[PDB]
Parts: C-alpha cells; structure tokens; sequence
C-alpha cells in the first residue's frame, strides 16, 4: 500500500545511521588539528532553592549545546532525502561541558537524545537541575542577590573545544512565573582563562543570575 | 503438559521474529509519524513544599501508540493476540514532564503490552516533583498548579499527542491523602515557537487541590 | 582424593546451570495457555517512620515469593544428585509483583539471589524498604492507626499470573522489639478485582497493618 | 633491559589471570558437597548518627571477608613466582553476606577490589555505612545504649556457607576519636540459628555495640 | 582539502588508541616487581557544610592524580606527531586512591576523562564532594576548627603504589570567596604507616584543614 513507503523511509533511516555509526570506529573527539566549536545557551526555568546555611543554590535550566562534526555528514539524496534525525546521545560524541561550581552532581531531567542534521551539526538540549556555590544574601532585599557559575570543557583547551554564545542574553521566556524567586538579570558571557603554567586559552561561559524573593 | 511447550515456543518464535530478525526501529519520522495517547490516573499528592514551591505527585501515565513493525498475524503465531514484554525490548516515546524539578522516579516494573495490530500500551507509575505554587492550599478555593507532558526531542510532525478524555482519572486517588482533589484535567494543546514552522503538542495536567480538613 | 570428588559436584552444577539457562532460550513469561501461580507472604521487620506531614509510612519487610516453572525442572540423577541451587535472580524470569500504592521507588536491602529446586519451584526473598500511602492518625491512641497496601502483578491479569497466600497472617516473628511502633495486628489476604471495562480477574494480596506508638 | 623484567612480570600476572578466569567458567558457589567457610570480622570506624525518632543508627565500618576456593589456587613457580594479586570484585565470586536488620541499602565507601593468594584464598575488605535498627535510649546516660546487628548469608544455610571469626574482638583501633559517640564495648560473636520449619543450621555473626555520647 | 589532514589526524588518533587499548589486554595493575608512584594534590574549592550533630563536614575539591605507565608510551613520529590525547577514564587503568574517613560514598562532580601523554604519563583530575569525619567544634572561634582526612590506595601497599605530593600546600586559588567558611590553613603531607598485621608500609597523603565561620 502506502505502507510500503513508510518502510522505505525506515530503511533509509536504519541504513543512514548504520553507515554513520557502524562504518567507523568512533570519533576520538577533537584535537589541535581537528578543532571544535561548541555554542552554549541557557533557558532558565526556575530557581528552586536558595540556602543560607550551606550557601548553595539550585537551578533548573536547559543547556543548548551545538557543534558540528564532518564525520556526521551525508547527502540527503543518497539517503532518501533525510535531512536530519533524532538519536540517543549515547550513540554520538558529546562535549564534556560541566559547571565549575557544582556542589552536587548534576541531575538530568530530560531524555538524553539529540538531533543530528546532514550538514554535520548536532543540537543536544539537556534539562538539568544544578546545585552550585552561591551566597543568597540580599535575596530578600529589593536589590536582590547575585550569583555566577562558569561552564566549559573539563578536559580540553581552547585549541580543541572553543565556546561561543549566540547572545549574552539568557532566555527567560520559559521562567516559572510563580517561582519562589524572581529574575532581575540573567546573562551569559563567554570568557577566556589563562594560567601561568600553560600557553593555552581556556574558554568558559559565565552565567550571572540576579534574583530576589517575590 | 504437552501443549504448554508449544505456546511457549509459539511466543519465543514470535518475539524472535519481531525483535531478533528485524532490527531496532529508528523511531518516528516526518514520513512515518506516530500518535501517542496520554491519560493520567492521579493517585496521591504526597507533599507540597512552599519553601521551594515544589509539589510531588504519584500517578500512572498511560501511553498507547502503534507501529506497523510490531504488527503480526495471530494464525502464524498459534492464536497469539497479545503478549507482555520488557519495555527495553521495544521503542518507547520520549515523553517527559516539562516542569519537573527532580528526575522522575519510576514506581512500577517497566513492561508493556503489545497487541497483534502493532499497538503498545505502556503504563508507568511515577513520583514527580514539578514547579507549583501551593499558596491557597489551606483555603476553600485551594491551589492550582499545572505541568505539561510532551516529547522532548520530536515535533508534532513526527510525534503527535491526543487524550481519550480531558478528565483525569480520580478513581484510584488515595482517600486519606493530606490533600483532596477539587478538579483534575488533561488537555491537549499545540504551541508554536516560530524559530520553527512546525507544531509542538503537549498534554497539560491542571490540578486544583486543598488540604484535607476533615 | 575427596578434593577430586568435590570437584565433580562443581562441574555438575556448572553443567546443570549451563543446560537449563544458556542452552535454553529466555522464558517468555506466563501466557493464558501457560499460566502460573505466585504465592506471596510477608515477614514484617520494622515500621521505621510514619510521616504525619506527607501521610506516608516506611516498612521494612522480607517478601517471600514462590512459583513453579516446568522449564526449570530437572532429574537429579542426570545431574549428580543435585536437588536444588542458589542462583542470581537476574539469571531467571521473576514475576512483576509490585506495591500498588508506594510513593517512592522500592529499595532492596538484600542480595538478590533465588533458590531453584528440581521440580522447577523457585523461592525468592527480597528484603525491602517501602514507603507507601498511609495516614498515621491515631498512632498515639490505644486503637492505633491502620494502613493497607496491595501487591500484585503490574502487567499480568489473573489469567497469566494467579496470586495467593500460604497463610493469611504476616510473620511477626522477626518484628523489631524496639521499633517506635508496636504491631496490634498484621494481615495478608488475597482479593480478586474486576473492572467494568474488561471481563478478566485481577488478584492482589492486601497487606493490612494496625500499629501504635510504643508506650 | 631493566624494563623487560618489569614488562615480563606483567605478562606473568596477565597470564595467570587469564588461566584463572576467562579460561575457566564462573564458580557457581558453594554446595552441600562443596561447603565453604567465610571468616568475618569488623573494624568499627564511626557511629555517625542515632535517630530516636525513627530508631535507626548509622555505623561506618570496614568488614573483612575471607574465604578460599581451590579454583583460585595456583603454583607461583609456573607464574614467575607470583604469590598474590589484587583484582576487582566483579572478576570473582563473593559470598552474599548481608546485615539482617538493616533499614537502608548499604552504601559502599571503598573501591571494590580484593586480594587473591596462590593458595586460593580471597580477602575482601569493603568499607560500608549501615543504617540498621537500634533504639538509642540511654545514649546520654553513663550506661549508654546497646544496639545489635546480625551478619550472614542471605541465601545460604550452614551446609553451604559456614561462618567464623578470626577473633571475637571487634577492632576499635581505627575508631574516630572525635565521634559524637564514644564506644563502650564492641563484640563480634558467632551464633547458629535453627528453625522448626527446616532441619538445617543458620550461622550469623552478631555484632554488639554499647555506646554513649561524649 | 584541509578536511584531509583533519581526516588523517583523526585517523592517526584512532590508530594510536586501538594500538594501546586493543593490541594488548587491559593492564593488570602495578605489582611489587612493577611498582608505581602516584602524585597527589588537592585544589580545595568550598567547604559546603558542617554538621555538628553527626560530626561530618563536606568538602568540594579536585584531586589531581598523575602516574606513568611504560605500557602507555608511544613514538609521536609513528602517530602523526600526536604528543597526547584525552580519553575516557574507563578505557585505562586508574588507581584506587580514596578517603579513609569518608562517611558517604563520595560524589563525582566532573566528567571522568584523563589526559594521556606520549611518555606514558596520565593526568586525571576528578572533582569530588566528600563527607568525612570532622568535629567542627571551634568553628565559631578565632582559632576555628581543625579537621583531617587521609588519602591513599585501598588495596595496594607501598610496595606496589607509593604516594607523593609536589607541594605540601593545598591549592586555595580556586577557593570560593563567599563560602560559608574561611580557610586558615590547608596542608597535604605524605605519611607512611606500618600496620601491625602486614609487614609492609602503607603511605597516605594527609589532608589537614583549619577553617572557621564567616
Ligand atoms: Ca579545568
Ligand atoms: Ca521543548
Ligand atoms: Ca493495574
Ligand atoms: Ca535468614
Ligand atoms: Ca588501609
């Protein structure tokens, strides 16, 4: 029937993934000779808890992560005109992007699956709840409290993974309307760290949150 | 007994033919869409926390959907109309609560039921913590919080959603719960984010609840 | 001498296990054409906590389940007079029994291993901590508080898994004598339910507990 | 040259582990025909917490399991004089030894790796935290509180696994000097249980602890 | 293009890794005849909490670990002038270093990947959160409170793993300034114990922290 056509479609996809994944061992990840740029952005959904005793604060957000590999690339025409597909994040390489301030291991609130597009670009969007070092003090005043946490590669250097932001403006469109706390400013600024011990740049994306109780 | 051996063999052969012989289903495509039906059975509201503005639910979430590739003729399979299977042996939809502040906990064995026409019924029971403002939970009107459920990585063109009723199922609601239910609904909506020209469905659970005075 | 003889038992069990399990395809589970019965019963060790705020109660108990598979059947003479063995519960089908009204994922206190006997009967004894839905009002009256939780197949009906008890009363023989909570009465009894929607039976074992604070 | 000798010793160890484990099948565990004796002893590090609300107490201890199997036995002469080796607990059979009266799944504080000796004897020293049933009353009394816990096989009778202790003396030499509770006495004693229902013996080691606040 | 050398540099790395990890079976560990020296160092980040009912304090640090394996060496000129690479820590052997006085299974805050360099050296930098045994009494004094915890191999003696520090000074450059507690002193110092049971030495690196509130 028109049944036959949906099968054809599955097969082009079952075929496309196999060619991508099962016909090379694995992407070793980026190197100084193959570099990689990861674009970060944040949508801040909530500030759930501010804790004066430990000076820890707990956020819920979605971290948009975007990077392009030549190793995932295909002619849609060879594959039934498939321009993209969804797949398990465990089937691909994902950058090691970590907060440098976490006081507790991140918890993942969303299915780990990513979108891969024929030009070789991957867009992964993990929702996470994160506890990090923050001093809430002033959160009950009208000026509020100010906290910052940095994100970047844990193990690579600017020569292998670089970070980039589409905007310095964190996305509040989805922020919880009734959250215990309200948001004055949120911004995401890319920076470069240097260390005396080394000749390389270490990039990070700085999240600054300015909030107070409703 | 004699025939018991056969029924056994008939089932194993069926699952071999569905799963060993045929590869992993790649999931829905723009050219091979799904529709997942949602319904909720609310069982308890366990805790309301106004420090963090978080509420905890226990419910059963029913998911039903259909794949041709799970389809078979009972007469080659010894009149097997349906069978129960581990959920890991099949593709399941990546359906997530959009406002969860803690990773969902699963309270039930994860197994599903597949019927000869290719339909799957999956009914996971969960504890969810989502963003809710309890204010007014001690008062006659109660409080109103809502949470949405949708695919995380797929748009309406690939995974679509419907409900059987807009009425959430309260027949199992624990009668001594600290909170009593004033109303519970599950409603299907579509949103556009115009970064993209295609629909995003979600099922919206709205619950109004009140401390049980008694 | 007898070291060498003990070495033969070891190879016989190794071989029984190999013949049963990975020389046989994974058992599909019960059918309506191949049904089974699970016998359930509880040994209640502790009432750990009763939360008046969230209305949930934490129990510790060992849950005895038994069932009999024909596929696990064997003749002890072909296998060296081996009548039974301990095995990893991951190595065999186990039933889907679950508490119907828990508020948290159940926690296993015990290694998970099962005993397999040559008639194909299996005994499994998970020790658990369970938070179920409970209103601990009156815990401080001589009348005490009463809560109940049901266990049963989550995905199978009475036509694939029948469910039952050996005795109708929870084993209190191991109950912690210094827990904050005394037990007035503890019950486990089978019930069968039907639904309007569907014509087939759903069995469950209903566990009912009455408890006081310890004076 | 000095290296080759370092290199050659690795080859010898690798060779032995291969002969021992992947060459031979996984040991099924004890039988009534192949009984096994497990030696238990405790080193009590800390009493972390006592909850007089729920009546549970929290210990941090190191448990020393030791046992022996001919299957692990080797002649060091064929192994370049290798007497012993360290390995992960996954690579070998371990007794299923559990606290009978725990209220919480045990948390393992140490890397799980054991020591096998050429006479076929394993020594396993897992560091754990345990929450078990204890009623604290008196802990602020000179007399102190006494609680007690049993350890033994969850699934095996005295006919498959027998228990012993090297000594009856619990080792307090590593106990935390500044712990909230000072230890009064601690004893580890072998017991054997019988049931009317069944003919066979169940041993256990009963750990008894008398403690009070500092 | 220059997508080639990118392609070839990528090809060279996969070849190197397979030549290390798939030529020869995973390495057996150090042995008295193939001993190993691990260098430890600590970057202390935050003291997150001090619980004085249980006497437990919580640290967030990054432990630096280095060791050299002959079996990890290669010749850059055979491998494309590659001088080092980043890899998952699961692919390679790692030492059993742990905290001797922890009260909870330690938590891992960072992606676990290590840096392997051509001379066979590995740098691993786990970020951890540790709850250990600490009597915080005095934390409100001018003097503040002093606590200590030891680190070292769990199963390995000094004959197989030795410990070393580059400096006896913990690295406070990353310490969180708005942290609830101030750091008066921090030292990491090699010690060597003889345990009476066993003939050989067991070194540890003793972490000493003097901190107070404010
Ligand atoms: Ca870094
Ligand atoms: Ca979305
Ligand atoms: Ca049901
Ligand atoms: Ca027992
Ligand atoms: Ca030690």
């Amino acid at each position: 029937k028109d049944d036959d056509d949906k099968l054809h479609s599955q097969a082009n996809l079952m075929r496309l993934k196999s060619d991508l994944f099962n016909r090379s061992p694995m992407y070793p990840g980026p190197t100084k000779d193959d570099p990689l740029t990861v674009t970060l952005g944040f949508t801040l959904q909530d500030i759930v808890k501010a804790d004066s005793s430990t000076n820890e604060v707990d956020l819920v957000y979605w971290e948009q992560q975007r990077w392009k590999l030549n190793s995932l690339m295909w002619d849609p025409n060879e594959y039934g005109n498939i321009t993209d597909f969804r797949t398990s994040a465990a089937d691909i390489w994902t950058p090691d992007i970590t907060a440098y301030s976490s006081t507790r291991p991140v918890q993942v609130l969303s299915p780990q699956n990513a979108l891969v597009t024929h030009d070789g670009s991957v867009q992964y969007l993990p929702a996470q709840r994160l506890s990090f070092m923050c001093d809430p003090t002033g959160v009950d005043s009208e000026e509020g409290a100010t906290c910052a946490v940095k994100f970047g590669s844990w193990s690579y250097s600017g020569f292998e993974i670089d970070l980039k932001t589409d905007t310095d403006q964190v996305d509040l469109s989805s922020y919880y309307a009734s959250s215990k706390y309200e948001i004055l400013s949120a911004t995401q600024t890319r920076q470069v760290r240097f260390y005396e011990c080394c000749k390389e740049p270490y990039p990070d994306v700085n999240l600054v949150v300015k909030f107070r109780e409703r």
